This record gives C-alpha cells, structure tokens and sequence, in this order.
C-alpha cells in the first residue's frame, strides 16, 4: 500500500510550486482572494523577504501540498492513507475531504497569524539522541521548560522551551552524542505548554467550522493513529501545545503494510526522515 505524506514548516523555499500554479489557475486566484496577496509571488519570488515567517509560510505551504496532491491523484492511483507533518496535517485533512480548499485556507491562515504572534521560548533540532537519552538529558540537567516538540526519527528530536535553556542545553547534549544541535529561528517555543495562549485562542476559532469525516484515513500528530471525525477540531488546537508523533505514526502505517512513502509537496524533508524510520524499524 502507499501513503502520502504533507510536509510543513522548515521545508519551504523560494521557487517552490512554480509548475503547479498554471496547472491549476482558479485555485490560485482563489488562494489570492483569501490571502489577499498573491500566492504565486510569495513562493516564486519572495519579494518582501516573508516565506520563512509563518504567519506566510502556512498558506505556502498548504497550497502548494494542496496542488501538488490534486495533480498527483490526476496522474496515478489514490493513496491508501495520508500523514502530514504539523502544517501538512490541514493538506492531509483536505485530501480526505475533511474541508475543502478554501476552508483549510482560512483554517492556516489563522494557524499561521496566532503561531506568528506568539511570543515565549525556542526550540532547537537535535540529530544523534534517542528519545529516551533527550528525556534524560532534560531531567539531568534542570531543563524543567523544556518540553519534546516533535518526535522525528529515532534519532531526530525536536525540543522546545525556554531561550535560556535551549541554548545551555547544547553543551550536554553535544557531550552525550548530539550530532547537530541546531537553535531554530521561531517566534516562540511550539509544541510546548508556552503554546497554550495560542491554542485556546485557535480553538475559539475552530469551534465556527465543521469537519467531515475522512475519505481517506489520516494519522494524527496528536496521537499518531487515525483521526476519529468527532475528535479533529479539538485535535487541531491541541496538537500545537502537544509533540508531533511523527515517528510512531509512520512506523504504524509501516504496520499496517504500507511499504510506499511519498511525499507530497514540495522538497525531500519527510522522505529523509522516511529513510531513518525505515532502518530502525
């Protein structure tokens, strides 16, 4: 079986989408028309330097996910399930049918503006640790705002907290094998509880849409299994104060008989990852 899966923050860049968005015309217009600028701009040209904030690098991302499932369920045969990473979730739940274009949209749009605003803490990339030695690693060493953000591969973890810590944290894990440690340029430490302002704030937002069910499954962040229609709109609020399974869900679609990963969107960063699950598992 095969699985598409939707990647989010970090993946973007400049040209991305360039071939996607005269295959697919209304729709872009349609995306200007939300957005009130011009997505094909943004993404080509970046002319006002914004792609990698996330307040515009939500709506980049989903459209371009978005168009590049449409032309990708017009050249081959459905995906059996569907996975996206934090941002590629709202891609996900629009190619189930959860809502359509336009609604996911609005859904980013508003993601993206609130985790923009936010304020409080960073995050750093860690590659070499497991999760087990980044939990040790916290509790040894005082690191009580320090909160796992997202749960990558078996060697790839995310954290998330305050400044202060982030940056001391460097030095014990360097020292227990870290082979990056990379402190991320964020407006605030996401995925941790220093999100919880912003997710009452999105969940008020959340509670004005419905959601269908799914057409096809989609694995969640939050728990790293299938979403449950009743279950989504509070989902989406929590999982931005809540780590990204992403790891488990992928080895759970491994589990299911998936052997097929292919990533949707534009750039290999889901794929990489894809690599270093497959080899541990």
């Amino acid at each position: 079986m095969k699985a598409y899966m939707f990647p989010g923050q970090g993946s973007q860049a400049k040209g991305m989408g360039r071939a996607l968005f005269d295959a697919f015309p209304a729709l872009t217009a349609r995306a200007d028309g939300v957005l009130g600028y011009s997505i094909r701009a943004l993404c080509q040209d970046d002319p006002d330097q914004r792609l990698s904030q996330t307040q515009f690098t939500q709506p980049a991302l989903y459209v371009v996910n978005a168009l590049s499932y449409l032309k990708r369920r017009e050249e081959e045969a459905p995906p059996d399930f569907l996975a996206g990473h934090s941002l590629g979730e709202f891609s996900a739940l629009f190619a189930a049918g959860v809502f359509d274009f336009e609604t996911g949209l609005a859904l980013v749009k508003k993601r993206g503006e609130l985790m923009g605003d936010a304020r409080g803490g960073g995050m750093a990339a860690v590659i070499g640790l497991d999760e087990e030695r980044v939990r040790e690693l916290l509790d040894q060493n005082g690191a009580t705002a320090v909160d796992i953000a997202n749960l990558n591969s078996p060697s790839q973890v995310v954290i998330s907290g305050a400044k202060d810590e982030i940056a001391r944290l460097q030095v014990p894990f360097e020292a227990a094998g870290a082979k990056k440690y990379t402190v991320l340029r964020v407006s605030a430490a996401f995925h941790s509880r220093f999100m919880r302002p912003a997710m009452v704030e999105f969940g008020r937002f959340l509670e004005g849409y419905d959601f269908a069910p799914p057409k096809i499954p989609v694995i969640s962040n939050v728990t790293a299994r299938p979403c449950k229609a009743d279950g989504i709109r509070a989902a989406l609020s929590e999982q931005i104060a809540s780590p990204v399974r992403w790891c488990e869900s992928i080895r759970y679609l491994m589990g299911r008989g998936v052997e097929e990963f292919v990533e949707c969107g534009h750039g290999i960063v889901l794929t990489g990852l894809y690599a270093q699950i497959r080899r541990d598992a």
